[PDB]
C-alpha cells in the first residue's frame, strides 16, 4: 500500500509525507507530488511545496483558465495575493492551517515568508504537475530533506498558466492582510458566495459542521459546488475523535477518487484489498472512485485535509448527516 | 506496568502518553489543562502540560511573576499572545503562532491572551510541580471524549504565584510584536544575552546546530545553561532525518530526567526493557535519569520539543558533537 512515488496509474496506496514523490526543485523551493493526473486519473494533483524564506515573489502572478488552485498552509508561512476582474485585490499571509481559494480566472501569486514552510497545492483537475516537470530540474534528494539547504510565456501558456505582467501585488500589508477593513485571524471567514471570486479561511474561522453517526467529526469545508461548478469537487478538513465502542467503523465506496492528507493525530486507513495502514503528520492516503474505504482516528483527535472528485464526497456525506457547529472541538461526553 | 498511560504516574517511571490523553485534566473558564509530565513524574525535575483554548477577547491569566519557576511558552497550534518585562527593561510582546516560542525567566511579569479558535500552548515549567497552582484553582476534568477543550493576592503566593497589579499590557502590537524596533518572523532571533530577561524565538529563526553522527539531527536551542542558570535545564525542538542503514541508532543514558513531545513526524522511543513505541503528533515521552533508552524517526522529518534535567542532555550532547548551521532542512547526500 505503501509508495515512494505516486504510481503511474489509479490504485489505493498511501505516500509518506517527504517521500520522493517524484521530487523536483525550482531555486530553492522543493516540489513534491503526492498525487498526480496518472496516480488519480487526471481527478487532481495533490502537491507539497517546501521552501525557505524569500525576499521575492515565489511565481510570476498568473491565471489559469482552466484550473481551480488551492493553497493551503501545513507549517510556516506564505503570502497569497489574489484578484478576480475589477474587485479589489485582496492578499492574506497564510500560517499554519490557513487556506486561500483561487478559482479559474483569477490572477495570483504568492511569497514565501517563514524559514520551514509548506504549501500545499490542491489543483482541479489533475495532470497539473506536468508544468514542474518543465520549471523544475529533478531532485535524487537521497536523504528526503524537506528542501536543499543553501516564448517561455507563450511555453506557459500550453500549461494553462497565463502571465499577467501588469499585476502589481498590492504592498500595503498589516497585521497579515489587505486590504483594510478585511477579516484575518479576528474573526468568521465564509466562502465566497459568488463563484469565481477567490476567499480565505484562517484556521478554525469558518463554518463548520458536526457529524455524530459514526463518532465526532467535525467537517470545515473550504470548497462546495458553489464554489467548485462544473470543475466538480469538494474540499475541506475533518477533524475526528477515537470511535467509540458503540460504533461500528462505516465501510465507504464514492463515485469519483478522494485523498486526505494528515495535518495534525493519528489516522488509520484500510482500502480495497490492502493491510490497514497508520498514517502520521503530511502522509497522504488515495482512495480511487469505485474503492471501499475505512477509516479511523487512533489518536484522540485528528485532523486531515480532504478533497473529492464528485459533488457527494465524504464530506458533504457527512455535512449532511450533520448539523451546524461553532467549535474546533467537539462534545465531552457521547 | 505497560509503558503507555493514561495519567502521568505517581513516582519517576519511564511511560509514554498520547496526546490528549486525560492526564489529570482540570478546566479554569475556557482554558483546558492536561499535565503530561508532573513534578511526581519527574522527580521534580520539571512540568510539561498543554493547554487547549478558543479565541477570548479578554487576558486569559492575570499579570503575575514566579519567583522560583521559569516558564516556558510554546505555540503547538493556533496563535496567542504573550507580554513580558523584567525589571527596568522594555515590556515586550510577541504574538505567537505555530512553533514559536517565548522564554519567562524567573522574577519576570507576564500574561497571554488566546488568539485563535484552535490554540495550544505546551508549557515548560522548571522546576517541576508548580502545577499544584492549576489543579487548585481549577475544576477536575472528566472530559470523556477526549476533546481538546470543552466546547461553549497574599494567598496565591504559596503556589509561587506574585500579583503585578501595575503591569498593563502594551497595546501598540502591529505584524505580531511590540515595541516596533523588534525581529518578528522577519530575521534572525537570539537567545537573552544572560539570565532573568524574556526573549522569543519566532518558529525556524533561532541559533541552530547539525549533528550528522547518527543521521542528521538539527538541534535549535531555546533555553541553555546561560539563561537556566541553577534551574538547570535545557530546552530546545530537535529536528531529525531517517537513520541510514549504515547507522546504529544509539543508547542514551544520562544523569537526569529527559522528555520529548512530538511536533510534527512519527519518532519511535524505545525505553529500558519496552515496546519500542511510536509517537505522533503531541504525544510526549518521558525518560527517567539514568534509564538507557533509543529513539528515531519513521518519518522523513520529524521535529520535536525537547527538555532536560542537568546542562549536559541529549540536545546539549548533540550540539557539542555539531556544528552550527543555518537551515531549518538538513543536507540532501548523507
Ligand atoms: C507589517 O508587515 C508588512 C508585511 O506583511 C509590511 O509591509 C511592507 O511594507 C513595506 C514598506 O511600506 C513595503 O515595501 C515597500 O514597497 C513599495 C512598493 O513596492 C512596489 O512598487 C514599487 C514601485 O514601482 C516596485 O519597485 C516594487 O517592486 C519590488 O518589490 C516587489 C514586492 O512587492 C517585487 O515583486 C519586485 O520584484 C520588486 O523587488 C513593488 O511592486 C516600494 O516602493 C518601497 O521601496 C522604497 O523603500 C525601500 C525600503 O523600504 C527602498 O529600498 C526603496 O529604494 C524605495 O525607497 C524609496 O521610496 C520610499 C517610500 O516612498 C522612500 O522613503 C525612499 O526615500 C525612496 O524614495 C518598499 O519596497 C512592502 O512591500 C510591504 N510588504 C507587503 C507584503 O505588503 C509593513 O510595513 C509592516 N508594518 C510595520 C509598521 O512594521
Ligand atoms: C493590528 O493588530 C493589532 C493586534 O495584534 C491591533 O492592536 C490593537 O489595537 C486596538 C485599537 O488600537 C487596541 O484596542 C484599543 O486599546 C486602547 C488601549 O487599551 C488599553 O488602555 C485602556 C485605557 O487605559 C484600557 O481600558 C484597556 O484595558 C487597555 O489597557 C483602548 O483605549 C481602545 O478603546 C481600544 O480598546 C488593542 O489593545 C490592540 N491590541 C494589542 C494586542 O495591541 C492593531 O490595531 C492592528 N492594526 C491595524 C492597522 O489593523
Ligand atoms: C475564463 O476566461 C476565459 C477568457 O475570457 C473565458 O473564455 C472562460 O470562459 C473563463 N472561464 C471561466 C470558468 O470563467
Ligand atoms: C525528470 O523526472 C521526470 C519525472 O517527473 C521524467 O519525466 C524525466 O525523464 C526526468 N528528466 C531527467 C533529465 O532526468
Ligand atoms: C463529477 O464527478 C463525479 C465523480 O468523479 C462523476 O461521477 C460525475 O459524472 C461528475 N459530474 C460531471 C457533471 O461531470
Ligand atoms: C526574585 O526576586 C526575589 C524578590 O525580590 C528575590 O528574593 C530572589 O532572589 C529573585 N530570584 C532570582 C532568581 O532573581
Ligand atoms: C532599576 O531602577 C531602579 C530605580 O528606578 C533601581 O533602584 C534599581 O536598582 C534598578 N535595577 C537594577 C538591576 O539596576
Ligand atoms: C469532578 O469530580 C467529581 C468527583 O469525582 C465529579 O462528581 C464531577 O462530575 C467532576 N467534575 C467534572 C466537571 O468532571
Ligand atoms: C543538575 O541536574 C543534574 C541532572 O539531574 C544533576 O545530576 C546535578 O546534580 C544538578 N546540578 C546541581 C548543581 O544540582
Ligand atoms: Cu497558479
Ligand atoms: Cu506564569
Amino acid at each position: 500500500l505503501i509508495v515512494e512515488d505516486a504510481p503511474d496509474h489509479v490504485r489505493p496506496y498511501v505516500i509518506r509525507h517527504y517521500s520522493h514523490a517524484r521530487a523536483v526543485t525550482v531555486d530553492t523551493q522543493l516540489y513534491r507530488f503526492y498525487v498526480t493526473g496518472p496516480s488519480s486519473g487526471y481527478a487532481f494533483t495533490l502537491m507539497g511545496t517546501n521552501a525557505p524564506h524569500s525576499d521575492a515573489l515565489g511565481v510570476l502572478p498568473h491565471i489559469h483558465q482552466k484550473h481551480y488552485e488551492n493553497f493551503y498552509c501545513n507549517k510556516g508561512s506564505f503570502q497569497l495575493w489574489a484578484q478576480s476582474g475589477n474587485e479589489t485585490q485582496q492578499t492574506r499571509v497564510l500560517s499554519s492551517g490557513d487556506y486561500g481559494s483561487v478559482p479559474r480566472n483569477v490572477t495570483h501569486t504568492f511569497q514565501i515568508q517563514d524559514p520551514d514552510t509548506e504549501m500545499t497545492g490542491v489543483i482541479v483537475p489533475g495532470g497539473f504537475e506536468d508544468l514542474f516537470y518543465y520549471l523544475g530540474t529533478n531532485a535524487t534528494d537521497t536523504t528526503h530533506t524537506p528542501y536543499i539547504p543553501s516564448s517561455t510565456i507563450s511555453t506557459l501558456q500550453s500549461f494553462d498558466v497565463y502571465a499577467e505582467l501588469s499585476f502589481t501585488p498590492r504592498t500595503d500589508t498589516v497585521n497579515g492582510t489587505a486590504p483594510a477593513n478585511t477579516v484575518w485571524h479576528t474573526g468568521a471567514n465564509a466562502l465566497a458566495s459568488t463563484a469565481g471570486d477567490p476567499y480565505f479561511i484562517a484556521n478554525g474561522w469558518g463554518p463548520k459542521y458536526l457529524n455524530s453517526q459514526y463518532g465526532y467529526q467535525i467537517v470545515a469545508p473550504f470548497v462546495t459546488a458553489t464554489q467548485a461548478q462544473d470543475t466538480n469537487y469538494t474540499l475541506s478538513t475533518i477533524s475526528m475523535s477515537t470511535t467509540p465502542s458503540t460504533v461500528t467503523v462505516p465501510t465507504w465506496s464514492f463515485p469519483g477518487a478522494c485523498a486526505f492528507q494528515v495535518q495534525e493525530g493519528r489516522v488509520v486507513v484500510q482500502i480495497g484489498d490492502y493491510a490497514a495502514t497508520e498514517l502520521g503528520s503530511g502522509d497522504v492516503a488515495f482512495i480511487p472512485g469505485g474503492v471501499e474505504f475505512k477509516y479511523y482516528s487512533e489518536a484522540y483527535f485528528s485532523k486531515v485535509l480532504f478533497v473529492s472528485s464528485g459533488s457527494d464526497g465524504l464530506d458533504q456525506n457527512l455535512v449532511n448527516g450533520g448539523e451546524e457547529w461553532s467549535s474546533v472541538s467537539f462534545p465531552a461526553d457521547w
